[PDB]
């Protein structure tokens, strides 16, 4: 097909358990000495055996991150514009069958929240909507982007997947970043997590980052939703997808997120448990695989864990977040999921200073 779905097809018969069974401690030590890592060297760093070398991995991953990013940490925050959605994502608080107050911000409410967020010093903003081309079509997001570009120098979207021409229209309006999570790369698990709605189309969402990069998107952020499937395999396909995009679009800045499932309206329990050490090994392994790729850490993680991971390869953190439409002015507003780190921008910035890190607000200052 000429997309990343061809790579997924080539790994449909890959025996991950047989590969891990062949991994030894000498394989891990060799890879820690290498300059460049193949996709399977990355898979070897995700292995149970590699847990014996997490200290050595963190030592090297910290050095690689300082080399390409300096002692900086880019800050951003999400802005939910609307929560209308036709999809039935079992893990999400905005799924169609959930009962909540559906709301879409007027243009004046968007500008007011933009002023509230800009008053904290943030220059990077990420906007989100549900999948509802009737209540939040591309034209609506285009009008919001035009207001937001008065306050923020970098606007990223995390919305429903678009055609290449739709992305090109939003890039022309001032969008410079794309965040889209494949959620789960296993097609069988994906079908169970998405029983109804256009999001059930596995290929259309898998190929969204490419259509965006072809339209000229500057940066793309991807990731599997940790908790939905075998985490090592999902982490591997996130790195493989990141590597595929970076080799295909050498001028695009490719980043990943390792978001873990959180409590949410609906109450769906995650299929597998992902521990804090799993999350650390994932981040460390990916930093060694792609040393120049950004690694975003959201407020799904608690403050103490995010403070530990400042020195572990994370390059972008959210602060002062809110997952509800208008929840910054309404404490009873229902969010997409429950956040963990409730710290403001200022509290996160003051913590970073205390660790010897420079909080930055524009992405070109990370060096
Ligand atoms: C905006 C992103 O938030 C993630 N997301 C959706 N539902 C949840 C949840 N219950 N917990 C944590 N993250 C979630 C999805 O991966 C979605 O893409
Ligand atoms: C608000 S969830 C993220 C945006 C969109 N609904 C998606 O799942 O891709
Ligand atoms: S994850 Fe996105 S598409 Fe799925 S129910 Fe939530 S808002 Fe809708």
């Amino acid at each position: 097909s000429g997309t990343f779905y061809d790579v997924i097809e080539d790994y449909r018969h890959f025996d991950f358990a047989a590969y891990f069974a062949k991994v030894t401690d000498s394989d891990v030590r060799r890879i820690l000495r290498q300059d460049r890592l193949s996709a399977l060297d990355f898979l070897t760093l995700l292995s149970p055996q590699a847990e014996a070398y997490l200290e050595e991995m963190a030592q090297k991953a910290h050095r690689l991150t300082v080399q390409h990013f300096g002692r900086t940490m880019l800050l951003y925050t999400p802005l939910y514009l609307a929560n209308y959605c036709v999809n039935q994502c079992v893990y999400c608080g905005f799924q169609l069958k959930n009962k909540l107050e559906r709301k879409k911000l007027t243009l004046a409410e968007v500008e007011q929240e933009a002023q509230l967020i800009a008053a904290t010093g943030l220059k990077h903003i990420l906007i989100l909507t549900g999948e509802s081309r009737q209540h939040s079509p591309v034209s609506y997001i285009k009008d919001c982007v035009n207001i937001l570009k008065k306050y923020f120098s970098s606007i990223s979207i995390e919305i429903y997947p678009l055609t290449q021409e739709e992305y090109a229209e939003l890039i022309g309006a001032g969008v410079d970043g794309l965040t889209i999570y494949q959620e789960v790369y296993n097609e069988e698990v994906y079908a169970e997590m998405h029983p109804a709605g256009p999001k059930r189309n596995y290929r259309f969402r898998l190929e969204a980052p490419e259509r965006a990069c072809q339209a000229g998107m500057r940066t793309v952020n991807i990731g599997a939703l940790l908790g939905l499937n075998d985490w090592r395999q999902e982490a591997f396909f996130t790195g493989l997808h990141a590597d595929y995009l970076q080799r295909r679009f050498p001028d695009v800045e490719v980043s990943i997120s390792p978001p873990r499932m959180r409590p949410h309206l609906g109450g769906f329990p995650p299929r597998v448990v992902v521990s804090d050490q799993n999350l650390v090994q994932y981040v460390l392994a990916f930093r060694l695989f792609m040393p120049r790729s950004g690694i975003t850490l959201s407020t799904r993680e608690n403050g103490r864990l995010r403070d530990a991971m400042v020195r572990l390869g994370v390059t972008k953190m959210s602060a002062g977040s809110c997952t509800a439409v208008g929840g910054r002015s309404d404490q009873e507003a229902v969010g997409q999921f429950q956040i963990s780190d409730e710290r403001t921008v200022a509290e996160v910035a003051a913590m970073l200073y205390a660790q010897g890190y420079q909080p930055v607000y524009k992405d070109w200052q990370a060096l």
